[PDB]
DNA sequence: CAAACACACCAAACACAAGAGCTAATTGACTGGCCGTTATCGATGTATATATCTGACACGTGCCTGGAGACTAGGGAGTAATCCCCTTGGC
């Protein structure tokens, strides 16, 4: 369980493994998701800003 | 026979899917155990309201004692005459 929780903390989406879901019923935004691609940190707030 | 590499095939993942710009609306956790506050139910009264019994005062009835009424019996109190004892009066 500890391994699963940490992996979900730094990577929500895994191949085949269950996805961490908030009790409300929505997935948790792991750090990888935070800067995986567009709308992230690099392309979202370093190469393109407001 | 066992080990080296090469090839074809199968099986498993990664990341991307233009630049953005505006507006709207759906989601606003939930049973249970337990502690902590507080509302309620309960006992243990003392204070006040009412009922029963006892005591003092009031009106009324009564038993008892003494007093009062009508009538009676028969004798106590009491006129009318008399005597003469004795008192007042006198020189």
């Amino acid at each position: 369980l500890l391994q699963f929780h940490v992996a979900t903390m730094v990577d929500n989406e895994l191949p085949g493994l269950p996805r961490a879901m908030q009790k409300s019923g929505r997935p948790l935004k792991s750090l990888k998701q935070r800067l995986k691609g567009k709308e992230g940190r690099v392309r979202g707030n370093l190469m393109g800003k407001r």
